[PDB]
């Protein structure tokens, strides 16, 4: 038998524990394009259209967005862009209404409905007509088949979607 | 109604979606103590008997530590210090045993097993006696009715132990 | 050495393995009272003012009930009622509208908005009125710092509410 | 305007919430065989050799014992089943010993540590001999890559392995 003494500088006394986080992904895309008839005289919308490239995806991490092109998410091969139509626009008040659209991901489309909250109809520096607004809803990734692999309890079954708008007159 | 055309300068076409990531969090104690009776004629441990004080605890992130301290983690104003008390070594080889103790957690006691791993068994640059072991095994916080509050969910259940010792002869 | 057989009845060539699984919680109140103000002239309400006795809950299970009268929960010794009362109707059609209201759980307090359905406004079996309508909408636990003790992760931070009213005239 | 009256009987004021909840998952297989050479004399394996028929799984569930025949998990058609060979026994005492060995689980081929618990050694009714013992240790998924597909979070990494064994001499 022997005695010792640590030598702490060469000596840990260590743990591992694991636990989850909970963490918002947010993303936008780079290109899309959108067809917008709006009547400042009574405030409501007349057609919304958007289009958006999935291939322009960006949630501040490239291999991420790679990712999201594949089978397991946005089949950008098969199925390149999402569409939104808009098909009634309820208007609530001036600032305010619902709109409710078909939004079609990878092929299945679904009637959805967004908030609709109208920030500012101006006339322009030039004297040409502007617009800002925005559009808010939540979709569930189920009513879709978004993703259908990974669980509801990995990636949240539902998504935020925020638009916000600034836009010109036309010609 | 009038036609508008996006800026695509000052639109945001975006979203928000939820995600958990499961992480391990890796800890030490800066400031523990340890008595240490082995026989390297035999490669055995007759003694080893450590306390450490939950005060110096470092998961390298400051308000996360001063948590630990608190009611719903360590107590360590009722509870400063945790203590394990060798009661049993059971030699496999020269490099590895069985090692049987009393962990002690904020005053509640249980016996763990840990796994012996003798890394070395020299002497020093000076001609007196050194060695380097490691301790390794994993205890369970209900066993311990740590952190009860905390969902076995949230934080894992399973804390994984790695002491890592080297040591030098006394006086 | 000696050579065996299994006795396959009396083995068992076992695994244990642990997975979390997703589920909703669906619970009403047994007991709570409201005031009720609605032309059916024009589809608006014009008072809707709500009590609820949290002692009243019923998740079909005795012993969460009562752990949710508890101080991580409702604190109903403290706060026995939960309030909701009316601020603004606004129409959108005669099936539809949007209602904005205070809400308060355990004496908090936040404004929030349901989704009104008027599903059927009849003169009754005896000739004096009725209506059917429901209310829905989602509110976020954190809005309203309830069960704060409580992980986001175990237990959502959305409750969804679904208020579903038949109800006839007075005196 | 109008006054109502709420009709409790024909009222739900009702929520949804979503909770988490941790499970065991607990399975056996019906269909394996083994070699078995232990020694009564020393209390040493001398050999342990076990195949299982994945297509014998057994978690008290019918659809997702099918569901662990699939791609996402054992792909039973391609490898039907898993192997363990014995390659190493660490007498600890009469009771106990570390075993070492060869874990193949679709194709892909791990060495494990399985502690040896051996609860009796007797002459049978007959007066030929039997012995009764355990196998317990724990495996991770990403060893063996298994389950790649399934999040660590859904389904935890480590595996639980128990085996229990009564067994009967040869001939």
């Amino acid at each position: 038998m022997k005695e010792y003494t640590l030598d702490k500088a060469h000596t840990d006394v260590g743990f591992k524990i694991k636990h989850l986080q909970i963490s918002n992904v947010k993303g936008c895309f780079k290109d899309y394009s959108a067809v917008i008839d709006f009547d400042p005289a009574s405030a409501e919308f007349k057609k919304l259209d958007v289009t958006i490239k999935i291939a322009s995806v960006n949630t501040e991490n490239q291999t991420r967005d790679n990712h999201l092109q594949q089978d397991d998410f946005f089949k950008a091969k098969k199925y390149p862009d999402m569409t939104f139509t808009m098909k009634k626009y309820e208007k609530i008040d001036n600032e305010k209404g619902k709109m409710t659209g078909t939004l079609t991901i990878a092929g299945v489309s679904k009637d959805i409905v967004l908030d609709a909250e109208i920030g500012g109809v101006a006339k322009g520096k030039d004297g040409k007509e502007k617009i800002g607004f925005s559009l808010n809803g939540k979709i569930k990734r189920s009513d879709f088949k978004f993703a259908t692999s990974t669980s509801t309890i990995t990636l949240s079954d539902d998504i935020n979607l925020n638009i916000e708008v600034e836009a010109n007159e036309k010609e």
